[PDB]
C-alpha cells in the first residue's frame, strides 16, 4: 500500500449518540478505520405491532454516524455475513469516483471488502446501499442508509470570524417506510425480504409512505429514550433523509445556526423556525437551550409528525426564564 | 407584574390586509397587547358549493398578521367562547419555551388565557393551534394558523448597506384542505367538526389535499377582491403555510428581494423567478412593479394553482413600458 | 420600430446540447432573434411501449435552451402550424409584463406572433405555454416547457472575486407525466390530445405522476446518448422543472458551485451533495470531473430515479486517481 500515513481504528456507537471525537484538532491527516456489518432482520415499527423486513448497516436504522476531519482518509471494512440473503454495497456521498464506492464494494453473503476514500469535502453527507437498478431504492427504503460528518480541522465557524463549539451532538435519521396492505386494509407480514419485495415495490412506485419514523420506529426518541440537554448548552442536531424531503422544526425553540444543505464551506443561516432537508442529503442545526422542559423535534408536515411516526422529544433541565415567556393570567371564565 | 414597560393595545385587521405599523421606529421596547377570539364555523370553500368544518382565530383563514419590533413583548388574550365545542391553544414559532406557548394556553369553551413572550428573533413566523397528539395536525389543517412579523427597529435592509422600505404589505395564507368523499366520489357534508373528524383523519394520513386555497376559499383574492398596486410601488408579500410546502411565483414579475426561510438576520436573495415556503414556516418577497395590468400570484405546482384553488390576482395601475416588452407583430397568417 | 439596435438570428439546437455562444463578451446589447414552431405529436415514453399525447416547442421535451446576455433584447417568432389542433402561447419567467408574454402571444392553428422582451434579470429561467385556466397545467405537463439563460456580460463568478468558466454546458429538462390507466391497471392510449384530456385531468388532480423523465423518455440520456466529459473539464448542468420539485445529485461527484434558485445575482453555494429545483424554476450546477468512468445524474427520490424514469448517465474519459479512492482489498471470504 503506497499510502504512508498513521492508522487509527474508531469504534462506532448506535444512533442517536455519536462516537467521541475532536472538533478543532492539532492532529494532521490520518487513515481512520471503520467496520460496518450488514444485518437483514424483521422488526416492529409501531405501537400496534406492525412488522417490517429491514436491511441495516450495523443493526440500526439509521446506520451509525462516522466523524472524521478534512484531509483524512476513511478506510471501511464492509462485511456481508453468510446469514444474509442477498448482495449489498456502499455509496458515500462524501467520496469522489466509482459511484461513491458502490462500483467497488458489491459483496455476496459470506464476503467482505475494504474501500478507502479521501475526505476532500466538508459537511454532513448520506451513505447508503445501491446494488443496481430497481434494487437501489428498495435497499435504501428498507433501512440501508446512514451518514458521515467531515469537520474542518479548525472546527466550525459562523462565517463572520467566530468559532462555534457544540457541547453535544445527536444524529436523527428519518426513514420513509412502505408497508403493503391487503384488500381489507390490514398491514401485511412476510417471512423474508425477498417475499416482501413484489408488494413493497408496487407500493413504493405510488410514492406515499405508510410510516415516517426517527431512529427506526414510532416513539424511538421519546420516553425513556428522549434526547437530553441543559439550559445553556449548545446542541448540534444532524438530520438525514436518503430518499425523501423533510422539514425539521424544534417546538418551543429555533435553529440558531443552520446548514440546511449540510456543507461547512457555506456560512450558516441564523434564527430559523423550520429548515429543509432535501431527499438524498444530510443537514445540521445548532441551538443553545434557554428554557427547561419538554420540546418536540418534528418534521413540520404535522400529519407525518403526529400520525405517521415522525416526532422526537427533548427533556431539558434548568430554571424557567419568566422574561422570555410567562403565563400572565391562568385559564379563567370569560368576563 | 414585574415588567415595567409601557403598554399599547393594537386592533387586528382581516387578511390579506395588515394593521397599520411603523417600519423603522424611534420608539423603544413596549408591551404590545392583542386579542384573538376562536370561532368554529361551517364555510363554503369552492365555486361548486363544497362545505367545510373550519376552526379559526378571529373568524378568518389565515388568522390575522400581528406586527411588532425586535425586543417588544407580545401579550395575547386568547378567548374560547362557550359556543365552541372543544379545547384550543396557541403555539408561536417566534417565541421561546413551553412548546411555543402551547403548554401554557390550553382553554376549554367558556375560558380565556393571557400569554406574554419576548420578541427576540426577527422575521415572519407561523402561529397555530396545537392541543396535543393527533389533534395537532387536525386543528391546523382545519384553519387554525396565522403569522406574526417581528421587524428590526431600523426597518429592513438589503444586506449591502441599503434600506429597503415597502409602500404596502399583503399577507397571503395558504391552506391545504382535506374534504372526504363518498363511494360515488362526491364530497361529504357534516353538521359539526366532531362529526367530520374520523373521515377527515383517514384522508389526512394519505397526504393528498382536495383543495389548496389562499385566504380561505377558491377565488378569495380575485375579482372584486384582487390585490392592488401602482407602477413604481414596492410591495411586500408575506406567505405562510403551517403544514405543507409551497412554491410562490408572480406571473409577469419577479421576487426582487426574497427571504424564503423568512428571517431578517439573513440577507435576502435577489431576482428570483420562484421561491420555496417550507411547510411549518412563513417567508417574504418584495417586488417593485414596472408594468400595469393583471398578474397572477400562484404556487407553481400549476395543477394546485389552476385546478385545486391556489391563485390570487394583482390589478396594477399605470403606463405600459414598451422598452421592457412589446408585441412586435400581432397574430397573423403564417407566410 | 423605435428600437435601433443591431439584430442577430441564432439557430437553436435540440437538448441536451446548447447552441454555441460566448460566456464573457466584448459585444454590446443587441436584438437576438429566435423561432419556435409548436408540434403536437404522439410519442413512446418508456421501455414497455407506453404512448403519450405530447405537445412541444420545436419538437422536443424540453424545448431548446436559448442563451443571451444581460441587456440584450430577445425577439421570438412563435409559430402554430395548421396541422395542430388547439391554441397555444408562451410565458417567459425571464420577462417583465403581460403574464410573461402570455397575454400577447395566444395563437390559433395557422397563425404566428412576434414578441420582444428585455433581458433585465440574470440566471436560468423557465419558459412554458399558458393558454388560460385549466389549460395552463395541462399544456405544461404535456411537454410545453423549456428554458432561457441570461449570462452577465463578464461571464460567471464565484462571489469571491474569481471568474468561473465552463468547458461545456448541458440542459436537462425534467418532465412529470400523467398517463391514465384502465380498470385492470393498464395504461390507456388515445388518438389525439383532445381525446386524452378528460382522463388526464382527472389523474393530474390526484398529484402523482406515472413517469418522471429527462429529455422526454425513459433512458433518453443513457447508452448511445449518455452525456460525456473528460477528467479536468468543468461542466455546467442546467436543470429545469416547470410544474413539480426535483432534487438533483451526481452519483460519485458533487456540485462544486451551485445556484439552486438559478439566479446569477446571488453567489453560488459550494461543495453540495444534492440540491433542490423548485417546481416552476431552473437552477444550475458546475462540477470539475476528477475521476473517469460512469456517473449517474438523478433526482434523489430514488424511486423516481430508478423506477419512474429519472436517470441520466455521464461517461467520463481519463486516468483513475487512486489517492482520491481505491479498493484496498477486493471481495474475499470473511476470516
Ligand atoms: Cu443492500
Ligand atoms: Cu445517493
Ligand atoms: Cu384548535
Ligand atoms: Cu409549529
Ligand atoms: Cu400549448
Ligand atoms: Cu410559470
Amino acid at each position: 500500500d503506497d499510502l504512508k500515513l498513521p492508522r487509527q481504528k474508531v469504534e462506532l456507537v448506535a444512533p442517536p449518540f455519536v462516537h467521541a471525537h475532536e472538533q478543532a484538532t492539532k492532529q494532521g491527516p490520518k487513515i481512520v478505520e471503520f467496520k460496518l456489518t450488514i444485518e437483514e432482520k424483521k422488526v416492529v415499527i409501531d405501537e400496534k405491532g406492525t412488522t417490517f423486513q429491514a436491511m441495516t448497516f450495523n443493526g440500526s436504522m439509521p446506520g451509525p454516524l462516522m466523524v472524521v476531519h478534512e484531509g483524512d482518509y476513511v478506510e471501511t471494512t464492509l462485511v456481508n455475513p453468510a446469514t444474509n440473503t442477498m448482495p449489498h454495497n456502499i455509496d458515500f456521498h462524501s467520496a469522489t469516483g466509482a459511484l461513491g464506492g458502490g462500483a467497488l464494494t458489491l459483496i455476496n453473503p459470506g464476503e467482505q471488502v475494504v474501500l478507502r476514500w479521501k475526505a476532500t469535502k466538508t459537511g454532513v453527507f448520506v451513505y447508503h446501499c445501491a446494488p443496481g437498478g430497481p434494487m437501489i431504492p428498495w435497499h435504501v427504503v428498507s433501512g440501508m442508509n446512514g451518514a458521515v460528518m467531515v469537520l474542518p480541522r479548525d472546527g466550525l465557524n459562523d462565517g463572520k470570524g467566530h468559532a462555534l463549539k457544540y457541547d453535544k451532538v445527536y444524529y436523527v435519521g428519518e426513514q420513509d417506510m412502505y408497508v403493503p396492505r391487503d384488500e381489507k386494509g390490514n398491514f401485511k407480514s412476510y417471512d423474508s425480504p425477498g417475499e416482501a419485495f413484489t408488494d413493497t415495490e408496487e407500493m413504493m412506485k405510488k410514492l406515499i409512505p405508510s410510516h415516517v419514523v426517527f431512529n427506526g420506529k414510532v416513539g424511538a426518541l421519546t420516553g425513556k429514550n428522549a434526547l437530553t440537554a441543559n439550559v445553556g448548552e449548545n446542541v448540534l442536531i444532524v438530520h438525514s433523509q436518503a430518499n425523501r424531503d423533510s422539514r425539521p422544526h424544534l417546538i418551543g425553540g429555533h435553529g440558531d445556526y443552520v446548514w440546511e444543505t449540510g456543507k461547512f464551506g457555506n456560512a450558516p443561516e441564523v434564527g430559523l423556525e423550520t429548515w429543509f432537508i432535501r431527499g438524498g442529503s444530510a443537514g445540521a442545526a445548532m441551538y443553545k437551550f434557554m428554557q427547561p422542559g419538554i420540546y418536540a423535534y418534528v418534521t413540520h408536515n404535522l400529519i407525518e409528525a403526529a400520525d405517521l411516526g415522525a416526532t422526537a422529544h427533548f427533556k431539558v433541565e434548568g430554571k424557567w426564564n419568566d422574561d422570555l415567556m410567562t403565563q400572565v393570567k391562568a385559564p379563567a371564565e370569560i368576563p
